[PDB]
């Protein structure tokens, strides 16, 4: 985020400046991150905000409260501190509850600290503890991310290196998992990733990666598919870049595990002697644990983008084994070739992690929705020219990390309706399928409206027959608009953060204002997907002639009047600061285009 970039900037360049604009900043994102919170508990009830709410949002929530001075915090205005009460109560009462309980951990650790030392101690002393509690509870969720990774990382050297080279791959793997759990030992939690359950599922996957290439290069697949010489190349390339990005991934881990060491030991000094130091000493002793903190954050930063390629790459190689079983004349949806991808799947038994857990699942839906494809080349539906096109665009919207991987596949699905060609049908039924088994996709409401849009463009052309398809939209519309109408407050609050924001070494100006453009942008598309969605729903309640359809569509279009309204009042809010609406006058351009929507519904 841009607090991370803002923290940075000020933990390395010491100036009242680079402090200023963090303390700023980071005001700011409290703000905003304390408003989104305010209107998910406004939503439903405290059980099914505890059930489905982000854990690592109320963790962001921790973290810039603690980012601040207490002093700055105390005397936020009412709203903030009614927030921050709100916020606090809710934690405090679902601590317990199994999807927020690291969170609680953290929370009850930082109650505790202040029972213990308030009043003694000096107040930023105890802030720093408090930050050093988040700290460790994101240090957890990391280990699990390195511990998984590691798996990935020996796989591709076990399978690709030469045999020599095997033993140091397994000390490394080894070294790996025992730094992540004498790290979790010194946050205070027990080790969850064994060196050996490791090592079994790295060999595991070599088996199968050095099998894949032993096969190709006798243009086969394991299966014992034949390829193209060309599909071939093609598949041992991409098995050179996936060997590659493992590289430099493993690299990347090295550099992570030392950020952490170095901020856990300044950390663990800072608690033992930091009480009884003298003001100068410990003043020196915080802003060491500070810088060692923003080399944590740059560290990880690195990691997760090497991560989000080495995806892209994974999903390339599945659409080349699909493809070959294609033009072999099998159906892409073959067992054999779904077992394989399955003993290919890099984010297979390691379940304890937010980010490998979602992306595997989107994986399968990406399969699912490639073999529909296929299907459909074969029918004539389709041309081979066509799938190339398309699949050209989505593997680059993929690789680009500012694209969400969710909004990348609702683009597969917008790209094979489009025609309304006969495939449309079975595709449609996969993703409406997955979004009720994995109703977490709605978390994303640009990729949620759009699969609503999808939908009734499918629908309109005979509104009655599609019935179940209209009414999982009418079902599933107000949860994405939620996810919208919060996207557009990040992406405003953003804006006006980079206005204000100060050039940094990290930030250009004209990095800050292209990225408020983007931003800008993308709240256009979004208010663009409200209004399409309202035309359609308009034209689907004239056409059908069943009465309860046309209740829903009016449900649908009420729910969007809402929506349009409640975001037309965060624009104007932002058009109170004339300076920031003088610097970007497409906010003017956005409030007009949200109120054609409140009247089109009057």
């Amino acid at each position: 985020s841009i607090a991370d970039i803002a923290f940075i900037d000020a933990a390395f360049t010491r100036t009242p400046e680079a402090r200023a604009n963090y303390l700023a900043v980071t005001r700011a994102a409290l703000e905003g991150r304390l408003a989104l919170f305010a209107a998910r508990l406004a939503r439903h009830s405290e059980a099914e905000v505890a059930a489905t709410i982000d854990p690592g949002f109320l963790l962001d929530i921790l973290d810039l409260l603690y980012s601040l001075p207490a002093a700055l915090r105390e005397a936020l205005p009412a709203e903030v501190q009614a927030r921050i009460a709100l916020f606090e109560a809710f934690l405090a009462r679902y601590a317990d509850h199994p999807n927020l309980a690291l969170v609680g951990r953290v929370f009850r650790e930082i109650q505790a600290i202040r029972a213990k030392y308030s009043g003694k101690l000096p107040d930023e002393y105890i802030n720093t503890l408090a930050l050093i509690r988040v700290d460790r509870a994101r240090l957890v969720r990391d280990m699990r991310l390195v511990e998984e990774t590691a798996v990935i990382v020996a796989a591709y050297a076990l399978a690709f290196d030469p045999p020599e080279r095997h033993p140091e791959a397994e000390a490394r793997m080894r070294a790996t998992i025992e730094r992540a759990n004498a790290l979790r030992r010194a946050a205070g939690f027990p080790p969850s990733l064994a060196p050996e359950e490791g090592l079994a599922r790295a060999r595991r996957l070599a088996a199968r990666l050095r099998a894949l290439r032993a096969a190709v290069r006798a243009r086969r697949l394991p299966t014992g598919v034949p390829l193209t010489p060309e599909q071939a190349a093609a598949i041992l390339a991409t098995l050179e870049r996936l060997y590659e990005v493992a590289l430099e991934i493993g690299r990347a881990i090295d550099a992570y595990l030392a950020a952490a060491e170095a901020y856990a030991a300044t950390a663990a000094e800072l608690e033992a002697n930091g009480a009884s130091l003298d003001p100068a000493a410990r003043a020196a002793l915080m802003e060491a644990t500070l810088r060692a903190r923003g080399a944590v954050i740059r560290e990880r930063a690195a990691l997760l983008r090497l991560l989000r390629r080495f995806y892209a790459l994974v999903l390339e190689l599945d659409f080349l084994l699909l493809r070959a079983y294609a033009e072999a004349g099998h159906d892409p949806d073959d067992p054999a070739l779904l077992a394989l991808l399955r003993e290919l799947d890099p984010f297979n038994g390691m379940t304890t992690s937010e980010l490998h857990r979602r992306r595997r699942r989107l994986r399968d839906l990406y399969i699912d929705l490639v073999a529909a494809m296929l299907r459909g080349v074969k029918n004539g539906e389709l041309t081979w020219e066509e799938v190339v096109a398309i699949m050209d665009g989505l593997l680059a919207r993929l690789a680009d990390p500012e694209v969400s991987e969710e909004e990348a596949l609702v683009g597969l699905l917008e790209e094979i309706v489009k025609d309304k060609k006969p495939i449309a049908e079975k595709a449609l039924k996969i993703a409406v399928d997955f979004v009720e088994a994995n109703p977490e996709f709605l978390r994303d409401g640009r990729a949620g409206l759009a699969l609503i849009r999808v939908v009734l463009e499918y629908a309109l052309d005979d509104p009655d027959a599609h019935k179940e398809l209209v009414a999982f939209a009418a079902a599933h519309l107000p949860r994405a608009l939620d996810a919208a109408v919060d996207e557009i407050r990040d992406l405003l609050n953003d804006v006006r953060i980079l206005f204000h924001s100060k050039p940094s070494p990290f930030l250009s100006a004209e990095e800050q204002k292209a990225l408020a453009k983007k931003k800008l942008k993308q709240v256009k598309e979004i208010l663009d997907l409200m209004k399409e969605i309202a035309e359609l729903a308009k034209k689907i309640k004239a056409k059908s002639k069943d009465p309860e359809v046309k209740a829903l569509m009016d449900a649908m279009l009420a729910d969007i009047q809402a929506a349009a309204k409640e975001i037309a009042k965060h624009l104007e809010e932002l058009l109170k600061d004339k300076e920031l609406a003088a610097a970007f006058p497409e906010l003017k351009t956005l409030l007009k285009l949200a109120k054609e929507i409140v009247k089109m519904l009057e």
